[PDB]
């Protein structure tokens, strides 16, 4: 029977312990602020469709940019932990392995590559989670009413250093073992679940299930977010970007200004992707210069359009540089203070 | 004339002023510890040969690890802000904007994309730079005596925030404009400094050339550093590496356990470069995971070999996984206590 690994069943005391004993490391850096890893990851080896790493690349240089700003730390993990779960389950043993590891982070943010940020000022509501131990995007009706395989997203998602998630993390794992068991389980699933294809078991679909077929369980500790796009689907955003500029400004994090934009059903870096590779990179590229627009403006620079690598100041050098400030404080925020 | 920018010329007062107003962004993190911003970039098109954008990948991953272990942000730079300062010489802008746009950073950190850190452990003798401004690999009489090209290194060096840093960069800049400035500039530049080849001018030669003929103006304030691998020819140490496993330990920086290795003269993101590609991609993987092999350790991994991208448990599972503090403290060093 697959394990994550032994079974550990007093973690909530062994955190208490270790976070009295180690002051110097504090779970929260500030009241209602908790400490944040950002986890994300690509495989070891380059990309099949060889251009797609210069769209890690970008993807990278983007998650550095948010995290500065807003104080969190990054993971970026490059080797597979274990073989057994392989592809989108590989973050099932990475999370566990930094959770223990690092029992003074108080949330883990497991972030896709492919999920970019396109909101520079727009914070976590973190108090809103104080009371939950899983964030995920998603709808209560798509999720434990219809099972649809899409009513959450696991591409971009918060899990508390816990004992309940370590006990998730086991729950969540046995449709992943790679062979007659993933297989079979995607049959379930597909049964199962609304409009999912036929294909292997998959993390996203797995915790639809979970929910939805232990709702008693765990549901009262999950928080179903769509007040913000925490996951952004791509579809949606990518052509109203020159919208959201004439009309919005960032900080929304929602319709307005989406915090996350994200490519699923492109793939850029493998095969068999359910969109055009061109159509998916063009519109990565704009995604990428939206949110580096926020960056760049700090600095008096933007890019001469969402297609365009090249910038253009937006105002004129000055021997007083530290009379303005940026116009959303991002060079010097309250999350960094 | 070329001008970086505005004449600036009361910069301490400035930084002084704004440290007063803004005491949540003191400019030393801790009694002894400068705050740092380490800088880095790449062209922002995808590499002419594509597998060089997975060696820029992994090479910020390395950065990413070891500015997490040390607490130093990094900023990751993918715009030409000057048309005239095109290639290597493009840093000269790019700091003097970063230095301008955050008063709070003590010691701006520039290292290039194809330098690695080999060393997770070893950090920077801040106390021994308390009173320079510049610091660089290098040895005083290869570049104020042999004035040899390659009496120091330009790609990765330490700048503190200063007026003084500010007059280098205007003073440092004259022979980067691009067309016959820097051309003309390079044959000065062969002319006057040994060993260096017919080309134009390069940042790393003008460094030279301006300290071996100001050194009155300059030297007082620069360190040259031989003490340990603040830039370290690969050509020399990847393939010692072995030696270095079975003879020494992470924590020295120098010829036991390099901090950089300097892939200079590899190019894997063109078609040309120096150096073999060959030769340079395979070393380039070894020296990630060599580095690598450093922070997998505290997780209980290992790169299966120095060539291979496949990793191995160092030990099994436990329920007690707080009771194992790593064997080189990275898990929860004092650089971000
Ligand atoms: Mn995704
Ligand atoms: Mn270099």
């Amino acid at each position: 029977p697959y394990s994550l690994g032994p079974k550990i069943s007093d973690w909530d005391e062994q955190r208490r312990d270790w976070l009295k004993q180690n002051p110097s490391f504090p779970n929260f850096v500030a009241p209602n602020k908790p400490r944040v890893l950002l986890v994300t990851g690509s495989a070891p080896k380059p990309c099949e469709n060889p251009v797609g790493d210069h769209y890690l690349l970008k993807s990278i240089k983007n998650k550095i940019d948010y995290c500065r700003i807003h104080g969190i730390e990054i993971f970026y993990n490059m080797a597979l932990l274990d073989a057994e779960m392989a592809g989108f389950w590989a973050k099932l043993p990475l999370i566990r392995k930094l959770l223990l590891s690092h029992p003074e982070i108080e949330f883990l943010w497991w972030m896709d590559s492919d999920a970019m940020f396109t909101d520079m000022v727009f914070e976590l509501p973190w108090e809103r989670y104080k009371d939950y131990n899983l964030v995920m995007h998603g709808w209560n009706e798509m999720v434990y009413d219809q099972k649809n395989w899409i009513g959450l997203n696991t591409g971009s998602f918060l899990l508390r250093n816990s004992q309940w998630s370590l006990d998730l993390l086991d729950a969540w794992a046995p449709m992943g073992p790679k062979g007659k068991i993933r297989e079979e389980a995607g049959k379930v699933l597909t049964r199962e679940l609304k409009d999912r294809p036929a294909f292997e078991a998959d993390d996203q679909s797995a915790m639809v299930y979970l929910l939805a077929t232990e709702r008693e369980k765990w549901g009262g500790k999950v928080y179903l977010e769509s007040g913000y796009y925490l996951h952004g689907y791509w579809g949606i955003l990518v052509d109203r970007y020159e919208e959201m500029i004439e009309n919005h400004k960032p900080g929304f994090g929602d319709h307005r200004w989406p915090l996350v934009t994200h490519f699923v059903g492109c793939k850029p870096c493998g095969k068999f992707g359910d969109y055009p590779v061109e159509r998916c990179l063009r519109q990565m590229d704009r995604a990428f210069n939206f949110g580096d627009n926020q960056i760049l403006q700090m600095y008096g620079f933007t890019h001469k359009s969402l297609g365009s690598r090249r910038v253009k100041p937006t105002r004129n050098q000055t021997d007083r540089p530290l009379d303005a400030k940026d116009e959303f404080g991002l060079l010097h925020p309250p999350f960094k203070a």
